[PDB]
């Protein structure tokens, strides 16, 4: 639906809103999902669960590398 460069630009716009300008906090992931990919939230997982899954290193932030796990969902 979007090229990888276009997806990075959406990530970047939401990641710069608070805290780490290059990573997403849970609130930033919520804003991105609600605005751009709303079907991702009416799924089996809650936002807390999705955040916990994406955040592999457990640092409370989702990097662009971590965010890649969502692209199959988004693309398909
Ligand atoms: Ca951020
Ligand atoms: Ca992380």
């Amino acid at each position: 639906m979007k090229s990888p460069e276009e997806l990075k630009g959406i990530f970047e716009k939401y990641a710069a809103k608070e805290g780490d300008p290059n990573q997403l906090s849970k609130e930033e992931l919520k804003l991105l999902l609600q605005t751009e990919f709303p079907s991702l939230l009416k799924g089996p997982s809650t936002l807390d669960e999705l955040f916990e899954e994406l955040d592999k290193n457990g640092d409370g932030e989702v990097s662009f590398e971590e965010f890649q796990v969502l692209v199959k969902k988004i693309s398909q």
